[PDB]
């Protein structure tokens, strides 16, 4: 089947991408990987690090990602992808990570490791934004460059397609876990608390910024179509509409947060990363050597 | 005993460095790994840099270089080498690289694997020349920025056609140089290629090359040669120089063509690969690396 690799470094991302993997682990070969090598470009709190990692791993198990179906993995657990990344920032030029839209030398020498991640595993599809596309730009150029002098051609294409969540405090902002401020955002760890207050918080009809937004969050999480909501908050207030969506998304939330703190306090999370790590590098490293061979390092 | 680390990517050298080191690496650590990564840095022909990995490791081993009193390694076979290098690179700051006075973004990214090289085997002493000298610097810095944040610091033949240039292997003129694995014929051509007088800058540097060749001294070389031409002179010391190599190119080929040789690269790695193993777990551990 097709090959999926995601780097991991909110309800709107699960929503936008997450939620999704969950069918598609069974149709593709996806790979998770949690770039802590990438995240290490910038200050970083080894206890906040290495606590950072575990969480994100139990999270991905808790929303249903399957360990038998996908590859979840820790990237520094893998050498490949340092190995393969010094050889393509030998290929690459300086001027192609200068020129970069985005002073320490990783913020510039981390697009090739980004697509070594990627050409490890040979993998077909790349599910990222467009704040991505230089990146995956810059990761085809040095497979065809590679491929021509001595990788499959990666594309960035997230597969199943769900609705942009925009910032509760800025309908026209993305939703993003970096903003400034933690009300334009909600956490699939939440409180119940926190979710009725962040979503509690002048046409007064419910029909499809803001409102839109809450519609959609509603639509994709209820099941019910934007028409169907419509339909039925007709003549209603925002009050109950909230108070409505506010119970379904604890409901969603709630499961999730349940299985992620079984997980957090389970042996079965290391063991699960440790097979991950075993198939993930057994590909790379067959990967790491073809390349060696092809450019003539060691024997 | 204290840890020495040398990166390897003419005679002059042999005297230079790599004589002494036949001798040194009984009462010192010493690493020897063969710098691949660092030669793709620039364009290589993959036959070619294969080929003279192995021919590195052979002439390493056949000048003395004793594979169980020091340690012969290829450096991309000891993945440790690009995780740190990675993690030194993230300490690093882009205007340090840029100021080094020596294009793949490896050009400019080179010097952190360089000094990780170094770092991963808490070396205390590196054989290297005054073109090295920034190189040693960025990687003390480094090693002091990191230590502090979360290491150990560490620390003449001419031309035969230009005896004021340097003999070196970069030379255009092959015939200003003499290779370890020169032949006679071309040895004897280089070799004897106005006052007229033998004491002790072409005579200078020949009594040079002569007299740590033979272990006689200049002034016996001088007492010895007195009232004698340049013919009788270059044709003495020419002997000597093929006396050197001989042994040499013997057990080179020997090993050019043996299965030890690889087994012997093997250990090296093993051993390398174990102690800059523990190290790379020890800087992913004070990073907050993985688990
Ligand atoms: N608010 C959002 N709505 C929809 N998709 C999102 C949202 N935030 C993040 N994503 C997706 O989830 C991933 C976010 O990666 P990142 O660039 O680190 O934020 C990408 O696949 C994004 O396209
Ligand atoms: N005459 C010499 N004396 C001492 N070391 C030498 C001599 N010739 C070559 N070398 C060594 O060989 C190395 C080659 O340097 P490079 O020009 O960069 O290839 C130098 O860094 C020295 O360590
Ligand atoms: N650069 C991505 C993370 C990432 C690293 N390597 C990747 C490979 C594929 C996709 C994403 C990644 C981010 O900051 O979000
Ligand atoms: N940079 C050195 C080779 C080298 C790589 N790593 C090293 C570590 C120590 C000494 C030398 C090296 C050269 O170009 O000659």
């Amino acid at each position: 089947m097709k090959t999926i690799f995601s780097g991991i470094q909110t309800i709107g991302n699960y929503i936008g991408a997450l939620r999704q993997f969950v069918e598609l682990q069974h149709e593709y070969n996806c790979y998770f990987c949690i770039v802590d090598q990438h995240a290490i470009t910038v200050w970083q709190d080894p206890h906040e690090l290495r606590q950072n990692i575990r969480r994100l791993a139990a999270l991905y198990l808790a929303v249903g990602i399957d360990p038998t179906q996908a590859t979840l993995f820790i990237q520094s657990e893998v050498p490949a992808h340092a190995q393969a990344a010094w050889m393509l920032q030998c290929i690459v030029y300086i001027g192609e990570l200068e020129r970069m839209t985005q002073v320490s030398a990783g913020l510039l020498t981390y697009p090739p490791l980004m697509a070594a991640d990627i050409l490890l595993y040979n993998t077909d599809i790349v599910p990222v934004g467009e704040d991505q596309k230089q990146h995956i730009e810059l990761t085809r150029d040095l497979a065809e460059r590679f491929n021509k002098r001595y990788f499959t051609i990666p594309e960035a294409r997230i597969p199943k397609v769900g609705a942009r969540i925009m910032s509760l405090v800025d309908p026209t902002k993305k939703m993003s876990k970096s903003d400034p401020n933690p009300k334009a955002y909600i956490t699939l760890l939440d409180d119940a608390k926190t979710i009725e207050k962040k979503i509690k918080s002048s046409e007064g009809t419910i029909r499809y910024p803001g409102i839109s937004n809450l519609l959609n969050i509603y639509s994709t999480l209820s099941g019910q179509s934007i028409e169907e909501l419509e339909r039925q908050y007709e003549g209603k207030g925002y009050g109950v509409f909230k108070a409505d969506l506010a119970q379904v998304v604890i409901e969603t939330l709630r499961p999730i947060q349940e299985r992620y703190h079984h997980w957090m306090e389970s042996e079965e999370l290391d063991r699960v990363l440790d097979e991950g790590a075993e198939k993930a590098n057994r590909v790379a490293s067959e990967m790491v050597r073809k390349m060696e061979q092809a450019m003539g390092l060691g024997r």
